[PDB]
């Protein structure tokens, strides 16, 4: 005998994602 | 006796996606 | 009686990375 326990609570959101990259070269000046 | 644990939950959800990048370098010239 | 609750779900997967960064400021007076 014996039934399985309920689902386990969700899990948590993962971590932000990392900055993107350097942005391009401005102007010439 | 008791039944055997649950099954494990469900996956968590993806990050937000990161913040936008550093300013590009400065343009020509040296 | 029934089983005792499953173990949390694994944490999702990192976010993705942000937008690319601005165009850089502009270049020495010349």
């Amino acid at each position: 005998p014996g039934p399985p326990g309920p689902p386990g609570i969700t899990g948590a959101r993962g971590l932000a994602g990392p900055p993107g990259p350097p942005g391009p070269p401005g102007p010439p000046g």
